[PDB]
RNA sequence: UUUAGAUUUCAUCUAAACGAACAAACUA
RNA sequence: UAGUUUGUUCGUUUGAUGAAAUCUAAA
């Protein structure tokens, strides 16, 4: 089975999210939320913060996957359009990270399967996990698979340590959250290039995930760089920051910021609210004023990003690195001047 | 079985109102409209003028009640409360006719069958056209039923020769609109008084009904007078009206508002847009400009309201007239001189 | 009183406007609408049209004038911006005619008398009709005065003969709704321009008001140019219409729409749904096929017109003409070639 | 071009849809409603009754088609889910008539010219009218094209004489409202069926179109079937209509509903608003009290179905009868016995 | 009186609430917001979260009792339905707790006073500190009341020690809290039975209330269930959780997840986000990604829920075990092998 | 018509075991 | 081809809940 509201509604209910049970409850949609009267009063089940129609949203929140699915910046590098017999939410901005669904709900589907002609020419998302998806990869024209194992005939593509589960991204322990991801567009098996993952942190929640990471939290400055030998690289203004002028200077990894939020709180406005690689903030310092109005921030591997910027070349004036990223490029103005690097930061 | 929003979507779809057939349709709502994907686009199903949730109300509209069941004022008058196992719409308002319902919409249910210890301090309207009705009329507590026919050891009261039909008021032939009403108070069925009931007419359809109104709507003002003998009762003003001030004066029967009509179009401003058998109007005369705040209008038969008003005593300066119209007792203002009237509005 | 939602219900109720009665009742405000619960029902008393909130458009519409008050045009092109002591309803767009009000809503209330400082570089409008706003108006500084009287000391200019009585615009019988127009602007009295009124009707109702405009929808086309002598002001295409090509032509007067109109009906879509002296339309002809985007529609009396267009030199190939209608300057776009008129049309 | 809501609303307000000039203007989004400020005051320019957002609805009611466009329901049939550099707006429903557009708002575009990747599995409607046009019809994949005129090269069909201009259907006098149809399937040039088109026409505003049809809105029912010989088709019941029962029987051309609307007024609940071959409606007889949930009604000229039920074979109990109407196919169910029809009612 | 939506927020503003005082201010209704003017300039008074109308809802949440009262679940597993000449408000869901009012509010009411007829087959709840209200109880026939004192000829019933005090429940010191529950059904009082108190606590505020707490909060788990001779009765599992496995197992007492949450950090998703005895979460372990649907979470005391689990026989294979709680039986689902306690964790919601 | 009890069938249950099937990891 | 771990599905163990149906008893 049954297609309806209040079935839906009764699966929430009785397990926190559609699992496919038999009933159904009352249920009230005034303005974006949707209502159930439970011990004679209305609770509120959920409210619609996306752009589509109060009960569409309703029903594909409830029958999101709740698996450890690949964070939305992977499967946006990748190029996924659509998800098969799914629906991935997206966290960030509470909605669903794909715009139509195959086989999920009737007022969004294009297909009630990968297979048909309208899925094509769409890069398809196929969970491997899924008994029966694999064979749907293997017929796909475009599509992206993830598995926890290996895929006979397929060369795998190690992916990201972490993976969302539940809106909470995590390195699993008690599951697997390292998947390979298969790629195949035109109907050929193109194989993926050798990239850095993010690490996808916070501010407040930061634990340094290497020894390189520790003695960044825990030295000074200048012990740091002194003891890595990071001396010309300019990890005073990249890394740390300057909180001197009227416009912050610097500060395009995440560290750095979880290190002066550390030392003193600021405030970041995310003014566009969504998962990607690179992200850009409007900060604030509290304690000195200085604010800049776009601050590119990247969450590498304090480590990748130390091989990375070793390995370049310090002989031009300025130069535009290409660096794959979460299965994408990423371009880096690196300014270096005469042996020192006046800046470099994403764009 | 199934109660959910699109099964009684497609029962809409399919059938014009809900039949209680199987299947599902997509469905959308947004602000308070219903929609549905119909060949690729969305076209509205309903549009919520009640206070009611979306979903709630588009339900009771679903399940509302197409058989010619009584006028809702005639119901307000009998004080029913509620309907048993049927939905009564409101084609004035546009909203169903009472607060809750009996075995019909989960939301509004307050029971599931009226003999439910809930409903017995409510007046609850039983169809004796359904089967099984009549009984449990006999075994309600308080109630008030409607026969085409006769039923075994009550005495009937004879309604009033029109009943509504999907919003359409008409005294139908081919079909049978004139009901038998048993009221049951406190488990003791009570007798009702006889009545005048009101016509149910409008001004642009207006159709004489009598003799007496034919010669209403051709005759002139003198000649209908004298030819009725209706001198001494204030029939030029009463009925006919006073555009002569710059404000309008008496015009408290239907019919002469039809007549004037006929004569020039005018506007009818219904403040309280609701169905009682005294109405109040704000009325602006297009063409003399005289216009009136308040004026009650009482579509009464024409006949019975000069059996009325010539049942009177033309002795009192003033006094208050109570008549049982439409199963209730209505107050009438009776300014009269000496010998003559001055003024006669219903209170 | 008591200046509350629940007491201008109470007088909407009882009354039909806020009369100044004392009393209360239940009012429900959902979507932007108020609801009343009458009877245990809740019945709407009033949707809002406007961009006001909800209760503040409710209070203002209540205490609306509803005597004969003088045009939404006429006062736009006096330069009113303002109203004292009453609220002016624009029923044609179904909001008020002025943002503020004085002395009326707390919520839109710039001052509470007139005579405030604010209210010193307004163009206040003062109502004859109601005592003491003589004595304001000469006390004003900008203001406008409609008086059915005469006021000592000051010229009056003659109003037109139709005015605004409950949205009905009507030429009064039992009242007045011919007014004297004084403007004041910076305490100086100014004297109103002798200027031609329109005549504010419409396709539907249409009644002619002169001899000439019933020679006009009776003759023929030829025959009403050669009785009137209208030869060479190409009557044909300014005043008729050519429903001959796929864009139309002319038909810049409303007694022309009206004559087609009565002989076949097409489609006028107002695109800017205010009274003005000027009204462009979207004509779209349902027989010929002929539609034209703009088509300025002025409702001149017929005479009034061929008094404007025979007071015309016909000896330039263009001409931008001059006419003061309605107490405004309304440019006339004249072609005129060799001893004829290519085309008339107000700007 | 540039792409605003300004921009659009100075075209709407300058010129009534948007033509392509330069400018702006104050607009504010209330609700689903879009206001511009005129003369200090807001005037309501378009109120969104679509699925859409305010200002994409907006900006899609600009840009609709004012040329005759084909109907909707004929591009419906053809399986026209795009159009090329327009909009087609569905009057009847207040919404565009297809739910993607090419090259006219970036929010609804999925491409920018109809000769992109994603547009080749759909039907793009071309409109030879617009210059370029054809060549792109030859190029595309799949599509229709309309023409004026004739095509080098293609056989055409000939296409109904109504066009849609406005919302109005008419027949063209000034201007063409027939045009040649090609369709082309895969790149394929396919040839479209002999067909009966439906005339569109309306009961208020019923026009006959043939003497036969002028007999049947004069002659009554017994010299109509005796002069046209139309014994043994039950044309009692399948056009006049049966208001003797409870349940209205057959009635299922416009034209006797025309005709039962001239000697008494009815209801016609269209529970789905929108254009189509055969519409249903939901009538309720207020004379008799004779009410229908599902009445289907398809508009055919009386010729022409005389044609095609003279051309049927009556020695079967039941038979699916294959006729294609306005491109498309419609199926009849026959039930005639032994020189007698039970009913015949469109499905 | 004055009733109108001018003058309680003119209350609202000059003093908080509804006092009864006497004045208006400019109000505008937009949205389901009630917006009031203040030098010159529009002040959110009130986002209305319920599926009343904006001034219903605004007149109900200005009118509610700022006095400490019992807590909801409280009220509902006692089975009230409606409340005296007063409203008491939802904090967990900012929605009136009761569907209709007695004398407060216009248009909900169903009646001004709890004697009239149509107050008869509903419980309708009676305070003790409004002078009044007991002998409105006396005379009702179906009614709760509660006391901070005694009623002469009733038994009392000794109710939680804590109250909610506007939205915040406590133990109270300065005002008392602890009540006396009289209940009536059909004119006849009933003695309620003996249960136990949920504790209302909540994970980023817990306190421990007795020494057992505070020692499970401390020690060990092999150390704790040592000391209290806990041993068979799956202390690992019902009250610790079991984040091995990819579905979590156990962690059904709340004082188990703020030993986890002050250890490392989740995630609890309120699905049904009300107030009850037993209350479901989708709980989501952030370490070791361990996660569940449906997690049943009861906040007991630990040494009522000891006691509770060592008065249960371990020989059948299963058993639904009912336990009064709150005024209400809770049936927590007890599975046992020989000797040792499979799980026992409660159902409800 | 209302209520209580008994019986048949279906679905569910925040634990485990068993048997089966599929897939991945370790191994022979 | 076989043993162990993990994940998905089906059925059994144990008590109960809700629904559809049947019968009995009481008012």
């Amino acid at each position: 089975l049954e297609m309806s509201l209040e079935n839906v509604a009764f699966n929430v209910v009785n397990k926190g999210h559609f699992d496919g049970q038999q009933g159904e409850v009352p249920v009230s949609i005034i303005n974006n939320t949707v209502y159930t009267k439970v011990d004679g009063v209305d609770v509120e089940l959920f409210e619609n913060k996306t752009t589509l129609p109060v009960n569409v949203a309703f029903e594909l929140w409830a029958k999101r996957n709740i698996k450890p699915v690949p964070e939305v910046k992977i499967l946006n590098n990748l190029g996924v359009d659509i998800a098969a017999n799914t629906v991935i939410w997206d966290y960030k901005r509470d909605a669903p990270a794909h715009i139509s669904t195959i086989g999920v709900c009737s007022m969004t589907d294009i297909a009630k399967k990968p297979t048909e002609t309208i899925c094509a020419p769409l890069t398809v998302f196929f969970d491997g996990r899924v008994d029966g998806q694999v064979d749907l990869f293997r017929n796909a024209r475009n599509g992206v698979l993830i598995t926890e194992g290996s895929v006979k005939g397929l060369q795998p593509s190690v992916g990201p340590k972490q993976a969302s589960l539940n809106g909470v991204t995590l390195i699993g322990e008690a599951v697997k959250t390292q998947f390979n991801y298969y790629k195949k567009v035109d109907g050929v098996v193109q194989q993926l290039p050798e990239t850095y993952f993010t690490q996808s942190r916070n501010l407040q929640e930061f634990k340094p995930r290497s020894q390189m990471e520790i003695d960044f939290l825990e030295l000074a400055m200048d012990e740091f760089i002194e003891r890595y030998k990071l001396e010309g690289y300019a990890f005073e203004a990249i890394v740390y920051g300057d909180f001197s002028h009227s416009q912050l200077g610097g500060l395009h990894l995440l560290i750095g910021l979880a290190k002066r939020f550390k030392e003193s709180p600021f405030e970041l406005e995310d003014f566009i609210p969504m998962d990607s690689t690179v992200k850009n903030y409007f900060i604030t310092d509290a304690q000195t004023g200085s604010s800049k109005c776009v601050c590119s921030v990247i969450d590498l591997l304090l480590d990748d990003f130390v091989e990375i910027i070793k390995s370049q070349d310090l002989s031009v004036v300025s130069k535009v690195v290409k660096v794959t990223i979460d299965y994408t490029e990423i371009s880096f103005m690196l300014w270096c001047k005469d042996g020192h690097v006046e800046t470099f930061y994403p764009k």
